[PDB]
């Protein structure tokens, strides 16, 4: 019913556009807060040292040079009098898969959407390589996930991380439950030398042994499957919490 | 033991050199491949797009163009003949409570030792004359009893350290994280121009006991366990039904 | 003829592509070489440390994931097999007047226009405060700059600092050649405090004594005028060379 | 006199301390307004949409979040009781010649001298161990001369010294900006991924005798009088013509 909506790219972006577009089709009521430019790059931390600017582009939608979490937490804190009962961020230009999902802005901004008591969805769209952006096939994934949300809603105490085939709908395999992977553990460090004569380094792109087999997200995406990680909103490993306290005891 | 060194204030950070020096004179071979700048404000994700450049400071001391991540990546697949068992991040100029880990570039070097195999510790020091020594006498502490009873390879701790002496410390607390900005309302003022500014709310949070805020906040050298991995396996079961009466229609 | 188009607002920015067709129109081959991202706040040197990325978007239109400089440089120096005779760099999203032109990034993607010997001209949009943006009234102001440049061209030594008012062309007064200004004279810098308690620091507002009266740009940009500033490319001050020659032989 | 000091490298940096020592045994009145942090790669623009935050490290030596020209500025217009009658900017870790004058955060910071209506010297080291003390011996001297014989309150003095020893200067020379990348062809090699990455080609250009470039290649600290108004008031006239044709139609 009322989506907030937020992304990475900054609120000029055409992911973003299309998906309030498209949730404004499906009859929800949307709401923008977006940064005011491309933040990928920056930090996704909280601004707590300096305000925030919140200039307002029309109704229904709001530019803010900060990160995608201030946008969120701005939005649900006072600079609006609306209520969500969800918080869709995306669609971002580029997917995230495995290791870049924490450090993502996209996720960022979903991740604060639970922190203030909010389902929250992460969309982003995988693009590689000359060819057209199908934010479209993205938004239409987005619109279903969010009205099956109504009906049965998952668990408060986590978010969705959903990354979509950057293909047509019909070409669209389905959807399917996957876990985070891990494309850089064997990557090889190359060295080459830049035109000055002095040494640069590369990371290793994606080595012979990858965390992206069956059931991580890359498989998923590989396979045009529209992928679903559920991941954690608390980084605190609870199941750890009964051993360390053992080996902390035998410190103290 | 082989000890990596890193952190997020930058190499020329006095809470790595007292770190790396304490770690040096507690008989660990250590090993410092820290940032050039203090990159609080940048991403935390490995520079793939562009190449790195890595200068040497002196022995066992690399200073390095990029994130923490990249310096600890690059450490450990090519720009040293090192085989650490063990990476300890830090000693960062501030704490990284709550929300504030996920983020953290302190804490981000840390996740990039364990998706590489190896168990890693991000200490920081809870600031508001810094106290690193005591962070860093805090540390010495951890690597060594993690040499008798090792990490269990799944998770790297978030070590925080109140800014006193060690004298003050009544002990180790083993805690989890907090949310202090729960319901923070958020306040509306206006610059000199005249122009609309909103600040963050300050400090209902969660920071009650149990809490890695209520921990460094009592004196107590707090010690959040948190994961590497983001994927909630328990969800795993109920999103996968939901997922197949999504499929249907 | 053939014009190269570039900005600081970023390639999916609407102010270069309005520009971008107003020049396709205008019947002048185009040519886009914009940053990846709005680089506002970013440096404007030539990124020589490290190597671009350069994607194609479609043709006639590059994106470059680094500053305006490296987007001009590249596009004149083997990036593209297209010789241009003129540099339109634009259209920025706000006003460049005054102590804002040397750090302005818009500005410096035509000064790099120059200095390979091309002449340039930067443009942008004066916009405060809701509104709409008047893109197009700056883009028809640059398609008649462009042609008039064709029949009689200025100088190879200078580039056309050109602001334009967010006005319709109807409601514009005309042109006007000014100097740049200087707003912050006498800027007195206001301190409050933040939440927290700490002391933090306002650059002071414009002042009762301003360097913006008449002949300035700001004056020009106030009356609806659509401002030109020709500005200098070469920094050296070769007036005063003779009097600092003297002055560091009574020193060597 | 009273002499406000300040770089692009930072606080921290070693080659605005040496400088301020170096002013401070000359018998000057220093005052230090410095970046917090290394700030080479982002914008030089005055900070208006936020606040900026002013640490004090020292007497007279204090840490800004911000732009050089933020620093500068602040400085000059209530962050400091004090009235100085030259900005010094520098020591810069490297060099600041031809097309990297405009856009170099050291020189912004001069440019910020003269636009509150003060001389200003932007001091550089070019480097390729740092001969700070050369170039900070080098500044000595120019702001004692300005003493005496002070700038005309229209320029700023660019000022780049070669990173050796004070004993094998032959001398000053005054001298224009160069253009290094005049047609410098750009090259296209591949990463490890493959795909097509682009560098810009090295040193037909602009940087023989006159030059800056030649200045400090035949080691001679280069002084190049540099504008702060970069209205081209000798163009005013013909563009006015042009563009009064342009009204018509
Ligand atoms: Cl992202
Ligand atoms: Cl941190
Ligand atoms: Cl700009
Ligand atoms: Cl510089
Ligand atoms: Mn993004
Ligand atoms: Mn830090
Ligand atoms: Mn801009
Ligand atoms: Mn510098």
């Amino acid at each position: 019913m009322r989506v907030l909506v937020s992304n990475d790219d900054g609120v000029d972006a055409p992911g973003i556009k299309i998906l309030a577009d498209a949730l404004r089709n499906a009859g929800h009521e949307v709401m923008v807060v977006a940064p005011d430019r491309d933040r990928s790059g920056a930090s996704n931390s909280l601004t707590l040292d300096t305000p925030i600017r919140a200039k307002q582009i029309d109704m229904h939608t709001y530019s803010v040079a900060g990160t995608p979490t201030d946008c969120v937490h701005l939005a649900l804190t006072g600079l609006l009098n609306y209520d969500p009962d969800i918080v869709v961020s995306g669609i971002n230009n580029t997917g995230n898969l495995g290791d870049d999902v924490i450090y993502s802005g996209t996720v960022s901004a979903a991740m604060e959407g639970r922190f203030l008591g909010l389902p929250a969805v992460a969309v982003s769209l995988v693009t590689l390589y000359q060819q057209a952006p199908q934010y479209e096939t993205a938004a239409h994934a987005a619109i279903n996930i969010v009205a099956q949300l109504k009906t049965d809603p998952l668990p408060a105490d986590t978010i969705l991380n959903v990354n979509v085939p950057d293909v047509t709908w019909q070409q669209m395999r389905g959807f399917k439950v996957t876990r985070l992977g891990n494309r850089h553990r064997s990557a090889p460090c190359l060295t080459q030398t830049d035109p000055r004569g002095h040494t640069i380094y590369w990371i290793g792109p994606a080595g012979p042994e990858q965390d992206a087999g069956p059931g991580t997200d890359f498989d998923a995406v590989r396979n045009t499957y529209i992928s679903i990680t559920p991941i954690h909103v608390d980084l605190t490993r609870y199941q750890a919490l009964e051993n360390v306290t053992r080996w902390t005891d035998r410190l103290t």
